[PDB]
């Protein structure tokens, strides 16, 4: 097959890693915790199995991924690693990470403090601009596709459901992040990169309140109400101008009235200075709640600690 030898190292798997730990749960099977016996280095293995009945689709979209995966270079995404095959199972590997920005507010059960806000936003924001400066749009922006990686680097991650180029009109993200012109192609129309722009201000608001506006709604009720409504905004005046500022911004319906993410990147919420080591405390901040979360070996959160066993 001309799409195994171009995209797959050829090396069974099985013989490069060990001592794999689920880690969370994918559409295609387990994300792993493992380690590289070549270097005893710890990474992160996406298994996705192609077979069963669906098997074309499913080889489809594993290829797709990887395709995109293999074009980025940039700090602010999740470094992929190369991919293998073994039978009919393909093991996308990529640097690991210690959690998601979603598992740190489950964790705490408590939303972000505003500067914890802003280092995860920059973020994500300057992985978007390098995207976006390629005429690729993410299109699942939201807590859960953006990941902590020691020392402490916030990257984004699942392009399961990216474009390679713009504009583009597949009705495809996730309902309460989804922007009101992806939305509007539910019957027919275009969009670009602002429409992570959008999914990136929900997400913001997010952090700041645990959940996306609209997530006590039905998906399809939800889908409608986003294409219909006003924006929504953070609901409470105590954070600071800047951070509503910036939120607001994102969220403009009018889609030639929100900000390209390159222009945002010189926004003062996300240039305003805060400690070089924000994210390191909050990692630490939260290693030490889930070594307190009762039921420590039956907990969900326990693989942030999993590279210590
Ligand atoms: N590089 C990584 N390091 C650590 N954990 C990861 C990594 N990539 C993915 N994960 C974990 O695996 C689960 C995620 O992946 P992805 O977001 O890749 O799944 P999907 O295939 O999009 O599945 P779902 O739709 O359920 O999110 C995530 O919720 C995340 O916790
Ligand atoms: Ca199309
Ligand atoms: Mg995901
Ligand atoms: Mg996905």
């Amino acid at each position: 097959d001309p799409d195994v030898a171009e995209l797959f190292f050829k090396d069974d798997p099985e013989k490069l890693f060990s001592d794999l730990r689920e880690i969370g749960h994918g559409s295609f099977g387990a994300v792993y915790f493992a380690r590289d016996v070549r270097n005893s280095e710890v990474v992160a293995i996406k298994k996705m199995s192609y077979s069963g009945k669906q098997s074309n689709e499913k080889w489809q979209d594993i290829i797709k991924e990887v395709r995109f995966l293999q074009k980025l270079r940039h700090p602010n995404t999740i470094q992929y690693r190369g991919c293998y095959l073994r039978e009919h199972t393909a093991w996308l590997v990529m640097e690991y990470c210690l959690g998601s920005a979603s598992d740190l507010l489950e964790v705490h059960k408590k939303p972000l403090q505003e500067v914890e806000i802003a280092a995860v936003t920059h973020g994500a924001l300057q992985g978007l601009a390098y995207l976006h400066s390629h005429n690729m749009i993410h299109r699942d922006v939201k807590a859960g596709n953006i990941l902590l990686s020691e020392p402490g680097l916030v990257k984004l991650g699942d392009f399961g459901s990216a474009s390679i180029m713009a504009p583009a009109n597949s009705f495809v993200g996730t309902p309460y992040w989804m922007a009101p012109e992806v939305i509007l192609a539910m019957d027919e129309g275009q969009y670009d990169g602002k429409v992570d722009v959008w999914s990136l201000g929900i997400t913001c608001i997010e952090l700041a309140e645990r959940k996306p506006p609209l997530f006590n709604m039905n998906a399809m009720s939800a889908l409608y109400h986003i294409a219909q409504n006003e924006s929504p905004a953070l609901q409470s005046g105590h954070w600071s101008e800047y951070f509503r500022n910036f939120v607001d911004s994102c969220l403009q319906k009018i889609p030639q009235d929100r900000p390209t993410s390159e222009v945002l990147l010189k926004h003062r919420f996300v240039l305003r200075e805060r400690p070089p080591t924000v994210i390191m405390d909050l990692i630490q901040r939260t290693k030490d709640a889930v070594r307190e979360l009762d039921n420590l070996q039956y907990r969900k959160m326990k693989k942030i600690l999993f590279q210590e066993a």
